[PDB]
């Protein structure tokens, strides 16, 4: 169970780091 | 503690999910 | 542990909160 959290955390930075970038992209046209 | 911790994971988990329809709807809408 | 955690899910949330308003900027212009 916390493992589980731990896993689902390290999976939601990585979602949000490839939001970031594709934000930084169309910001761009 | 716990508990606390597991509703702000699950709430950035539904908020990145909303994020991502409004970029995509940006970028194709 | 769990301090560390707490302190990444924190800056997830910042992070997001960043996010959202650059989306919201990228809608407007
Ligand atoms: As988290
Ligand atoms: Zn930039
Ligand atoms: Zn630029
Ligand atoms: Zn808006
Ligand atoms: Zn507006």
């Amino acid at each position: 169970e916390w493992e589980a959290l731990e896993k689902k955390c390290a999976a939601l930075e990585s979602k949000l780091q490839a939001l970031e970038k594709k934000l930084e992209a169309l910001e761009h046209g």
